[PDB]
């Protein structure tokens, strides 16, 4: 039946995918032709942030629209016996429920990581009200399992011989789109890829190993990524396993884009591609950015962000205004014609910015006390306002100030040379840490 | 040269050895004939405690004579990047320095676990003043390496093909005894065994596998401890790998006892055998005691304790008075004719008790906030006074009270039925936690 309907929202999030990985973000080794077509059909953000530098807190920021420091989940949820933390459906109106109240059918395909108690699982996605819960984790994901039968995903009881998980999750996405084509839907495609341990179909791995040898020389893939390298990790850039994993994601994104075109949903569907945190050490490519996952340096929090809404968002646009994972909740509620129902939202609606509007500066905040990883040298808090970023570190206590426009690699600390700017941002950070009751870092006495 | 000399002190400590493992503690599967001879030549303690339920804090209690909660090391030291904690030689007069000031030459053979920074290692045993430092760890021990070349022990640069670590450490003990026979010595024999991952010489493993099949039936060692069981762990009691590991320790203890007899040092040497914490889950045997390593239940803190001093300590005695790892510092200083030099000691000299004296009751305390393991259900504090033990748990907050004489397995909580005793011990525990500035547990908000 033809007639206007609220737009579908498809939120595709990769796990641990670095800012330097996509073709449109400058990578020449990986191949991401479908995501580069999505970029050509939409708006590419160069200064998009996860609200945390590890998995669970960024997922919490997306589902609650609140600072991870305010939620009290600032680090990943470990196995059940190592935490008492979980996201409680009675404490938050989650993004899926806000969209349900605005007329949407909701689904999650994949990773939740907001509850690691599987005995009761009172904070799993079904408990949060998702209408469809497809291949979510049934035990602690840990280093993962990417081939059927999926040891961490009991609910995928059926599958083909040696099926690859990214391919399964993308097929489930297309099927969800087809089953729900007559009504507004929200689909959270929460990929397990590219989380370690790296694993990809053999023929994709051999493709990128041959490409690596063409780039670096004969026998070099075997030299750096042979039998003896069990995790397929190294300090070497261009990771054939990551490239293979990313090709599977990219092909799956192409299948979703094709499904939208075939079902005649492409004109009335918003497609977002994002990542939950920065590239992982020894696996991921954060380009010139400093460090990666576990750090509040730019490499750990800067993420790929493509938003497409054909005919509403100008294609092949590049937006450098800073945005974060907190902004999806209000943006999607605006697209859905909904309004907050008393719940606090810590981000901002980007629909006016996506439509070509102007961006007012606002401060952005992070807090990483590393409650789970215990990474004492990474424990830090940060504020960005305009081009300046201030980090406070707790072990070796000190402030670091970067001008990210002139120093995007955070190689030249300005805190001593710009003491007034340092103090101005320090005051914003101190005030914010009070507002959110920021958890103290786990250090000695 | 003949003439009286202060007694030698040999402190032999197994890693993660359970109360239920030794022959003299009732085990009929393992074979510990040399340690059972040591028991027949000395005093066996049935109610001996580690001051903590994991490695580093108990080692801190021994070297400083202070409560782990007062030191601020109540959980194991993880890898360097996960901690800022270490034992500082400028904060404590350690037991080796107190004995050096009383005329002893000192040595450590083996595990330290009081500093995991190997870049500088300002808290390693050499920095603490040990005269000889033999085969201590040069990197984070983690799941260990028991065959030469020892991946965690660079300083054992020389060794025989496939040498086993327990055999090396016991040979180094005998050689240390022989080299220093003319003067008083303190030897800290800090074994890496029986820490997981379990590993023992093949012919010892096959001996205990055949013994397991005789006990349990044909093919049962292969059934429970075959190729498919990589860590050699199970819920099954009688672990052939643990039995093999313990035979190597026992044979080594016999070699030390023989070396003392041959060098004519046996009459003037105090030999202690102890363990740093309770048996490990799926590996160790804590007999009827509750739980094990990581818990403040009796299985995690009750340890084997044999003390021999021929002609001073009556042989084949059994002492049921409670004693802890805090008591070694004052006991050894009394044996050495030394006196504390301003340093606080939290235990008590047992020399009068070892000589046949009477034991006054005193309260004993534990604090386990699990700063490193993050084991939320194990987080607890405890006080024992007389036969009563009170535990306070922080997750699922509650008090548990046990009468350990009538309920040594801690199977019948009395806290509701004996409210006045519960309150009396609760007050001692609250006062103690204040005295030592007990670290709060790592829980949610
Ligand atoms: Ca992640
Ligand atoms: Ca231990
Ligand atoms: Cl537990
Ligand atoms: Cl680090
Ligand atoms: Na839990
Ligand atoms: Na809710
Ligand atoms: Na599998
Ligand atoms: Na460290
Ligand atoms: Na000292
Ligand atoms: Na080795």
């Amino acid at each position: 039946m033809q007639g206007s309907r609220k737009p579908n929202i498809i939120f595709i999030m990769a796990d641990d995918l670095g800012w330097g990985e996509l073709g449109s973000y400058g990578n020449t080794f990986n191949e991401t032709p479908n995501l580069d077509r999505l970029s050509a059909q939409g708006m590419r953000f160069t200064q998009a942030y996860a609200a945390a530098p590890v998995a669970s807190p960024t997922r919490a920021s997306i589902m609650t629209g609140q600072y991870p420091a305010r939620v009290g989940i600032t680090d990943f949820l470990p196995e059940d016996e190592k935490t008492d933390r979980w996201l409680d459906p009675t404490k938050y109106v989650t993004l899926n429920e806000a969209l349900s109240a605005s007329g949407y059918h909701t689904g999650i395909v994949g990773k939740w990581h907001l509850d690691t108690d599987f005995k009761l699982n009172k904070g799993g996605p079904k408990a949060h009200g998702f209408n469809e819960v497809i291949g979510t984790e049934s035990e602690y994901i840990a280093d993962g399992d990417y081939f059927f039968p999926y040891s961490k995903i009991a609910s995928f009881d059926k599958g083909t011989a040696n099926e690859y998980l990214t391919d399964r999750q993308c097929a489930e996405a297309n099927a969800f789109i087809t089953r729900n084509r007559e009504k507004p839907f929200f689909l959270y495609l929460s990929l397990y890829s590219v989380h370690t341990r790296l694993e990809a179909p053999v023929q994709l791995v051999e493709k990128y190993k041959q490409k690596f040898d063409q780039k670096y020389g004969t026998g070099k893939a075997e030299q750096f990524f042979g039998a003896n390298n069990v995790r397929h990790e190294s300090a070497q850039r261009d990771n054939p396993w990551l490239a293979a994993m990313l090709e599977s994601i990219d092909t799956g994104v192409g299948g979703i884009m094709k499904t939208l075109r075939e079902t005649g949903l492409a004109e009335n569907t918003i497609i977002v591609f994002f990542s939950d945190n920065g590239g992982a050490g020894k696996a991921g490519n954060n380009a010139h950015l400093r460090a990666g996952k576990t750090w509040l340096y730019e490499g750990g929090i800067r993420e790929p962000l493509i938003v497409s809404w054909p005919g509403k968002i100008k294609g092949n646009t590049v937006n450098d205004n800073p945005v974060t994972s907190l902004d999806f909740y209000p943006t999607f509620l605006a697209a859905a014609g909904g309004k907050p129902t008393g719940g606090r939202l810590d981000g901002h609606n980007l629909m006016p910015l996506l439509r070509g509007g102007r961006a007012s500066g606002r401060p952005l905040f992070w807090h990483y006390p590393s409650e789970t990883g215990k990474w004492v040298n990474r424990m830090s808090s940060a504020v960005r306002e305009g081009n300046y970023k201030l980090l406070e570190f707790y072990n070796n206590p000190r402030l670091e100030l970067y001008d990210l426009q002139n120093d995007p690699s955070e190689s030249h600390n300005l805190a001593t040379d710009r003491p007034a700017e340092t103090a101005r941002l320090k005051k914003l950070l101190e005030d914010w840490k009070k507002e959110v009751n920021a958890e103290a870092p786990h250090l000695a006495r």
